[PDB]
């Protein structure tokens, strides 16, 4: 299913699974990890990737249940993510590193800068993370059933674990009749390419609330030990519905900001509001600009 | 409050009446050919949290109040404490002791299950619906809208689930009372107190669980029972805000709740009557009880 | 035609008419003199009323014999997010208290055998005079049971390939990857359903059924430890074919030997009459398979009542 | 707050959530060994048998989270996390190849290590009446934990509770004494033991409530296994007033779980001991050390 891609691709065995990657930039700059969003694979961060190989050592990874990483059944939970990330930094990048994390990435990122192993990390950047909104039962806000819910449900019915249902026209029929906008987004023809490396049984775990279960966001927020980036993009609310449009509210990421305060960490709060929900893809030079600011600055 | 020896005397007498599984507590006032009311009580609310209300209703109805299952001297059920279970008891409690179609009011948990009567009952079992500052989608653990009752009421239930117990099986009233004192919800401070109070001694705990763990209302979405109203429904919406510390809702329902629920029970096609009163407590049978008769009495009026 | 249409229905032996229960309406058929006996017989899970279609004419000579459509199945409503014990047991409550208006004997298969001992326990008043469990899933269709094996060591397997493959009111509705998944299973049972075209009555089934047990909600509020020990009426619990799957380890049939028996205890502790008859040549759907006998079976106990 | 003087000094490290709790035995000339406690078990409960096993060999016995002078975490406690907090513990201080024994929990933790550890950390495991299947909510064979020693759990949640904020010991004595199962009876005294001082009964809320292994369904688990085995079997049979298990786990559930081993591939070996009680290395020291300094010399 795998198709060519710019950079040459790795896999390394972290133990249960083996994770696939892909390396930039010259060794001796500072590394950079970059976590790939749900449905996406490493080389969602392509473009950026070059424009981050002038200064840094990048790192890119898929995920388990995506790309050429091993699929897991029964497996996917942050903490097996965030411990396949530490095992990643810890047997191939053998350095302190700089996580960057989109959407369910940046939820990671987060996890990482409160449960690494200790000076694993020196600073994460969570692009447009779900902190809240990801969570069936939230402490602050919407539930996932009000914002990303409906896109979840599509797939888990429609594409099944491990595809194993797989009726795309089914899953194009309903998603065009979702009240949801991302939901009616998805739709195509043929399968996306990053959809065809993507186990739909990660959709299924968010839906239901079992991915974070023991990993509520309100203690890996206050338990954050990093410097943080958060960056902030378009947000709304459906006036038709009430769900929320994009990755989180204002009161949520109010919230998670107080709560990382309360780690005793220092933030970096960027709201761009016109960016969409992926800005290392439609506006990579922008993204790679924040990024360098707020990165120089640490150490 | 285990051993259920606590009873005290009250101003209507007690019937009871064996509705199958459970038996059903219930107080009765008003000449008997007066049109038919059905008062449904607030979770850790007996039939005589009516009382006062009771005395000006008879003068014009027939009034019916009940001790729902797990509280007062109807039976307590372990394990069998859901939405549907409530509700057929009321259903079963209508056919069995009224024989007669009934106007609902409800407060708190007990409006929500006064709109599920008004859209599951037997046919023509009801007129008509008060909904006293109901908790919808509030009292949710994964509301279609708006916020949970984790961010509501969740906090006082789970400090009874945990020191109070299913059938008061802790009873810790100690450590309940040192946690509700330090706790950032002022309805979980609220019930603080040197004594148990009487209403809470015949409270079966267990509801706070299956309230606090989403298990009531599991197989009875409130979406889809606002969605299936089928009488007049009367909403009264009482006291809410947000905590500014929190960001978690005062009050039974948010704006937004409300203003969901009404879309909802319009799609239905009932006539829907909101009124807000801002000022008003939560339990406005008991603190205002002429006000709150007084906007019965108008709405059940024009019922027919 | 389509079974997510709900326009799959064909004629059958006995006049069809429906009731308003007042959140459903209930299909139902009926067969006999009015004026005989009452009896109420409840399908098994993916069974229509017609599940009872030959039994129906033998039971007609002296019975007035009501047979339903229970919610999510046949003509009777399907409510999606509804599935559960109660819901189901308090339809038929109101069937009886609206329908049949009499004391019924009611028996039911599987599911519906759950069902009879629900109104058995849980039923208004005076609305039975017995109840026939016809190889009832006590124990083995919970998902955590006090006793025995879970529904994942017994009928999960087919349940999880119809939630996946059919889905909640036959949304997916793929029945050739359904036949590929149940062929290639180690469950013997999810390997029976596999055919050609899509069975009747299967075509007549909400799918939901299935996800509610396979999840473990739809008796979730219904434990039946509390069911089983709080029936009220006599109690004929009839138990045909069971035994182990030796590759897996998993039941086959509706229930152990150690569920029954301890079922039994429970129903004893009730203060009931209880009556179990151990037919281990019986076919889980013996009113299908056997007709004449399930009929003998049913009739001495009812005129005991 | 209550830990008393044992017969080792005790040792701590950060392995960046929590604080992991350990003493230490033997020579660093003499293979690592990793002994984990069962639940509501500290690191001394092997005490005895560290002295044997210090003969020839470099012992280390872990304190788990919530246990002991371990870090406290509410809201945390999953398999995946013990399992990845002693990955970082074999990382952080044995630092060379450790041969792990695990007793009841412990025994499940040390195939979870066997399976899911990071590549070449694990030379075998010794799984001491460990209970597979039997401690799951809803196993895929046998008896589930409800059955088994599920009762002992709700009666540590009801009347112990999240870190200890009930702490009604005279109830929880009243509650058990009248107990069905008779490991529930087993733990009335009249004071609070310190091992169970030590504890944190929030265990038993996350296997109570099947939260603990919810991502770690134990066939995959066992299936997966990568390093020899030994299972220990000790005193198994049935309650016959209530059909419940005596025991770790029904002589069903190994057999099962040799079987998904031996398909793992792994040299599995399997021991009856059918008198000796759960906490062989507590009740039997010598008895234990000879089966596993027999076994371990193998390796």
């Amino acid at each position: 299913v795998h198709v060519p891609h710019a950079y040459p691709e790795q896999q390394v065995d972290l133990g249960e699974i083996t994770m696939n990657y892909a390396e930039a930039g010259d060794p001796d700059r500072p590394a950079v990890l970059l976590i790939p969003e749900q449905t996406g694979s490493w080389w969602s961060y392509e473009e950026a990737m070059g424009l981050l190989s002038e200064h840094f050592h990048v790192y890119a990874v898929d995920l388990r249940g995506q790309g050429r990483s091993s699929w897991t059944p029964k497996r996917y939970s942050l903490d097996n993510f965030g411990n396949d990330l530490v095992r990643f930094i810890a047997l191939v990048v053998k350095r302190p590193v700089v996580v960057a994390g989109n959407s369910s990435g940046g939820v990671l990122a987060a996890w990482l800068s409160a449960y690494s192993m200790p000076g694993q990390l020196r600073g994460v950047l969570c692009e447009d993370p779900p902190f809240f909104a990801s969570e069936l039962v939230p402490a602050h806000g919407h539930s996932v059933r009000q914002g990303a819910g409906p896109v979840f449900e599509l797939f888990r019915t429609y594409l099944g674990d491990q595809w194993s249902v797989g009726d795309w026209e089914g899953f194009c029929r309903a998603a065009g009749a979702s009240a949801s906008p991302m939901a009616r987004s998805f739709v195509a023809d043929g399968i996306p390419q990053h959809l065809q490396e993507y186990d739909p049984e990660w959709a299924r775990v968010f839906y239901e609330g079992t991915v974070g279960l023991s990993c509520p966001h309100e203690r890996m927020l206050g338990q954050v030990k990093t410097p943080v980036l958060l960056t902030h993009h378009m947000r709304g609310i459906d006036p038709e519905t009430g769900n929320l449009l994009g990755a989180l509210s204002d009161e949520q990421a109010l919230r998670a900001r107080r709560l990382m305060d309360s780690a005793g960490v220092t933030v970096d709060y960027e709201s761009v509001p016109d960016a969409s929900h992926m800005m290392h893809q439609s506006a990579p030079a922008r993204y790679v600009e924040i990024f360098t600011r707020w990165a120089a600055a640490l150490a």
